């Protein structure tokens, strides 16, 4: 939890005071579950950059079996747990803090893999191709993406993402490579727009004034609330060309 | 109802004695709903193929609005209208005997077209294209279609396929399609294997035996009964590699 050294705990410590580190719902969460059809008690679930489960704990809340959450902060997952262990869940809900790059998983031994806003970090097509490894087969992959909704955009938001993301694409582009990687696309669809503001930037924003103060004059703090702000001033003038979708994902074969 | 002549006659009169034209369910209309965010008092709302309107008073004991069915058999729309007036819905529930391929409503007049299993009979990118005049900026078309699950299949089906709609696809193509034409594939699902069994074949070969019976030695009957068995065989062997998806397409501009 500050084993990382500070820069990057002040980081985290500003996502613990928050709601979401990207765009997204309960509703939105339950909504990509009704989708999977093949859970029971002896299942098996990771979830993928879980951050500090609260994704996680939604689905435990509707689903059988067994979940184990992975994330890259100790911080992250000392909440996680925290959380699992206050709602008693700590028996069938487990985090662990690893990388999405180099996972120990069984091959074919996962019903689901779940991962809101967090493929980003490895890559959607290396997450699809990498995973799949790990899935048996049938089994599912449900994950939250960026995404483009129109063939032309203003190149003022086409160049911000170009800086950030560069996997950021369209629907269709997505599902194409969905399938390319060997899995039916069998559900996706486009986040609502509370997902961007009353679940992510209004709470964010809330948050930001007294997270500063009690961090007074860190400049790594400083310009953590400007980029929030410029990322939050991107969607308002941008949201018409882009959100983030859910994919669900059963592997084939 | 028999103005068309008996030799149609008799396959409609087939179809009112069955669940389903083709597969869906009343669990999958309104999940495809759940992604209609735009309606209200004011909206107007057209079910194009709506057959007998199962699944359009499906719509209007769930959504605000009024909705116009259009079909091109006479003897549907007779049951479509005798319907409404069950459930008292005829004042906002209209059922009209048209073509799909020549409409006159009124350009950008629509907030939902809605089409299960029908959007076929005039082609995908063909309906998506003229129907997108009818809906207003931001209006949603919602239709179900026949697709591949994958990029190789058995000949087999694939010949099937390519001898009764030619314009069978896979998802991402689909989806490419759905933005080509000026919309935002806002969702897109496939439908669950209940959708063709409980809901569609079984109810189908239910009525089978009494209906041959009633029109004994009618060839255009027998030949029917033929058809569906080919059709429900073909889908039990090959169901892995195709099925049915719903597409929620929001008009974009």
């Amino acid at each position: 939890n500050t084993i990382l050294g500070f820069d990057v705990n002040l980081i985290c410590d500003f996502f613990l005071n928050t709601e979401r580190q990207g765009p997204g719902s309960p509703e939105v969460t339950l909504k990509a579950l009704s989708f999977i059809d093949n859970l029971t008690n002896k299942s098996l679930i990771a979830d993928l950059g879980c951050g500090t489960g609260g994704q996680t704990m939604i689905l435990a809340q509707h689903v059988p079996g067994k979940i184990t959450g992975i994330d890259f902060f100790p911080g992250f997952i000392e909440r996680f747990n925290k959380n699992a262990e206050k709602l008693n869940l700590q028996n069938r809900v487990k985090g662990i803090v690893g990388s999405m790059d180099d996972l120990s998983f069984e091959k074919d031994s996962l019903d689901l893999i779940w991962s809101e806003g967090a493929i980003y970090n490895i890559g959607f097509e290396r997450g699809l191709k990498e995973w799949r490894n790990y899935l048996k087969p049938g089994g599912y992959l449900a994950v939250s993406e960026s995404v483009w909704f129109t063939d032309q955009r203003p190149a003022e938001i086409h160049d911000f993402w170009m800086s950030a993301y560069t996997e950021i694409d369209t629907v269709p582009n997505k599902v194409a490579q969905i399938q390319k990687a060997g899995y039916i696309p069998v559900a996706t669809f486009i986040l609502p727009e509370n997902c961007w503001i009353e679940h992510y930037f209004a709470p964010q924003a809330k948050a930001e004034e007294i997270f500063r103060r009690k961090h007074a004059g860190s400049r790594i703090v400083e310009e953590l609330i400007t980029s929030n702000h410029h990322e939050a001033e991107l969607y308002s003038k941008y949201k018409a060309y882009y959100g983030y979708a859910f994919f669900i994902c059963k592997k084939g074969f």
